[PDB]
């Protein structure tokens, strides 16, 4: 119903706790959104139920950093602690790999192996239940946030190289660290017994989450950005060298 | 039931640092309470979780000071630091910008741009996760803080003009400080979707916390303590 076509790429099944990393060059222009984050999903539901989110979000209008959250409190009564990290080179200019950490104690973001953000209690011991591995591309209708939609940049593409989920076991990883190497998706294609492709959207979105936008390329799954009813993938898939 | 109507403004949302401002001119008798506050909601859970809160505390007995404080510890078992700084001219007789600042580091108070309190670590690295901007007006039964009740005052008024709530930007702030403007309400009207109104109460409080003593009227948000029965003005 809305005049753009955005995407989002979701792990069919949801987790407690865990380690996961993300090889990927973000989509980035004024107004719009690429990220890479975990949800329990039906937190936007509005009956009282908490809302348990962890977010990692390159704001179009500044390419040149990350915003990182955690999404407590619930629909209507959020609790949030944004924060902005810088990455050298920008997310759209280079790949990067995006790691975030969950476990009953903490909440860690790491960008190529380093750490930008540790939360420790607070927040944390309300990220109660399972969470999802989520990726979106879209754009907000806030423009102090994200900037005016630039529309005429357009079709974007977000692209993911691969993506590695690990398991919760602390202490018992490499070098006493917390997390063991669970599954690895390298792309080569879209696997539906295992990630689900987003068709919706939400208020304050400006487009609308179609599975047009979603598929793989030269091993890579791509996320696109395009205005509606212009869905396709006729460039070059960048290399990840 | 109490005697007695006071009234709390809170934001719906809560957030981990940042910088608040408000424009106002408390309510001041013997044995009231007339404030700004950070608040972490359900710090007041005795279930072993910590208490997190700021505090700006102007009491009844002299309205030419107000008392600074930060909660911490738990509840039935408090960590505090409670301090008297001077205000003038005095909280009721005229209208001052009480700010307070929160990051990682430290919890800052200032009055017209003047610190008057900081503290840096302890407590303030016991400030955990986030907290909700909140106001109310309300009377302790604990004379010796407060002092006795003196009912002949009422009504009693608080008024705020303005807020204004600005994110932790350490680095990419606004003025050469580590802030940015996020909002502003010059309470024109009153926001739902941004406040809520008070109606409960708590051990100490001689009121009860009610919507019907808070009210925008003339570009001014105004909280009311009242004897239960007569809210309005
Ligand atoms: O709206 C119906 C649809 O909702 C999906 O869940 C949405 C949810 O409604 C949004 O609020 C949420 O938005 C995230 C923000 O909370 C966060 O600040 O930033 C991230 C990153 O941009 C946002 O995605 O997104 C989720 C997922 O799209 C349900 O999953 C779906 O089942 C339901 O039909
Ligand atoms: O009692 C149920 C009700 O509690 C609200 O939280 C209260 C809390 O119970 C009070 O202890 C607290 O008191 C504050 C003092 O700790 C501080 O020294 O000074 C401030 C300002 O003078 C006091 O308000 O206040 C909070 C907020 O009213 C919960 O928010 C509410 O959900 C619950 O129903
Ligand atoms: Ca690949
Ligand atoms: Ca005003």
């Amino acid at each position: 119903a809305k005049d753009f076509s955005g995407a989002e790429l979701y792990t069919l099944e949801e987790v407690q706790y865990g380690k996961f990393e993300a090889r990927m060059k973000m989509a980035a222009a004024s107004g719009t959104v690429s990220s890479m984050f975990l949800y329990q999903n039906g937190s936007e539901i509005a009956d009282g139920r908490p809302w348990v989110e962890v977010d990692i979000e390159v704001l179009g209008k500044n390419p040149g950093s990350f915003q990182s959250n955690i999404i407590t409190g619930k629909a209507g009564a959020q609790k949030t602690s944004e924060k902005h990290h810088a990455v050298s080179p920008a997310a759209d200019q280079a790949f990067h790999t995006y790691g975030l950490e969950w476990t009953p104690n903490y909440v860690r973001w790491t960008v190529d192996g380093q750490e930008v953000r540790k939360t420790e209690g607070g927040q944390v011991s309300n990220l109660t239940g399972t969470q999802g591995l989520r990726f979106n591309l879209w754009s907000s209708e806030s423009a102090a946030w994200v900037g005016q939609f630039d529309e005429s940049k357009l079709p974007l593409f977000q692209f993911i190289n691969w993506v590695k989920v690990y398991k919760y076991t602390p202490g018992q990883g490499e070098g006493g660290s917390d997390f063991t190497l669970d599954w690895t998706d390298n792309f080569d294609t879209f696997d539906g017994s295992r990630w689900g492709k987003g068709d919706w959207t939400f208020d304050g979105n400006r487009v609308d989450l179609t599975d047009k936008n979603i598929y793989s390329r030269d091993g890579m799954l791509i996320l696109a950005l395009t205005r509606k009813g212009q869905e396709s993938f006729n460039g070059q898939v960048p290399r990840d060298d």
